[PDB]
């Protein structure tokens, strides 16, 4: 038992819950907008959907300034592994906010829409995958201090090209790793594959996100102006 591996978990679990709600503490809220048939795009709903990604980027920056030794990597560094894994990180986010019962996604300010709205908002032919990894992902019944690290997990992560200081990356990223099997097993020690599977999870992340810049491109053809800036630091 380690007391520093504890405190890196605790940590980590209020750096997540810090900058992201639980749907379970949002007030949700609806529109009508495009409700109940597919369209190539409702620009109101893309509005309204970007301004949420912009939001939770900035936070997603913020948790990352919240994990220990992150701000200890050069600043290039911090900005090259934020860029290759803020959009992993947003989708497991929104997928940790679908409700099945309802088909619907949540986002921070509680907006809640349902498939149709997230196709029409932009996610086009790509939502009905982000569903399903939505959905494949709740057997795994993972807790807020789960998807922190995991979330953390992909983050520093010393593969990424351009890094100054792999090195570095890989021993900051191996405490987030024992800390993770450490706490699911304690958690849920009947099941030993939960660990295994979450750690699977992140290829299936870089597959979605991968097929989300392809989306942006031709989104690109679509809206009237360029995304929001940090949108567009993201996919660059
Ligand atoms: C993956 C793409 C990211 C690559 C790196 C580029 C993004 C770097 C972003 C750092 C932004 C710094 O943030 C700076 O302005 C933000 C917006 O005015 C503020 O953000 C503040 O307001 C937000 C509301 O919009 C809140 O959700 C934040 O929790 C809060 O801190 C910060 O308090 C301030 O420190
Ligand atoms: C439409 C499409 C496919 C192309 C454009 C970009 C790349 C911006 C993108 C980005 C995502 C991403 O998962 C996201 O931003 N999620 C997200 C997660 C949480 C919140 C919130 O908590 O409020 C808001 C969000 F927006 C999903 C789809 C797309």
């Amino acid at each position: 038992l380690s007391p520093q591996l504890e405190e890196l978990i605790t940590k980590v679990s209020k750096a997540h819950q810090e900058t992201f709600p639980s749907l379970c503490q949002l007030g949700k809220y609806t529109t009508n907008s495009s409700a109940d048939h597919r369209v190539q795009l409702d620009l109101g709903l893309w509005d309204k959907f970007s301004e949420l990604a912009t939001k939770c980027i900035i936070k997603i920056v913020e948790f990352a300034k919240r994990l220990p030794g992150f701000t200890g990597l050069s600043i290039a560094d911090q900005i090259t592994l934020l860029k290759a894994a803020c959009l992993d990180i947003l989708m497991l986010r929104i997928c940790t906010r679908y409700t099945p019962e309802q088909d619907t996604m949540t986002f921070s300010d509680g907006l809640t829409l349902n498939r149709t709205q997230m196709h029409n908002a932009g996610f086009g032919p790509l939502t009905d995958l982000v569903f399903a990894f939505a959905g494949q992902l709740l057997p795994l019944e993972m807790d807020d201090t789960e998807t922190g690290l995991l979330s953390a997990i992909c983050l520093i992560c010393g593969d990424r090209m351009d890094l100054e200081e792999p090195e570095k990356v890989d021993k900051l990223q191996e405490p987030l790793l024992e800390a993770l099997r450490l706490y699911a097993r304690r958690r849920r020690p009947s099941q030993p594959y939960m660990f295994p599977r979450m750690l699977m999870k992140i290829t299936d992340l870089r597959g979605i996100s991968t097929k989300g810049a392809e989306r942006a491109i031709t989104l690109k053809m679509e809206i009237p102006g360029p995304m929001p800036p940090l949108i567009r630091e993201m996919l660059e």
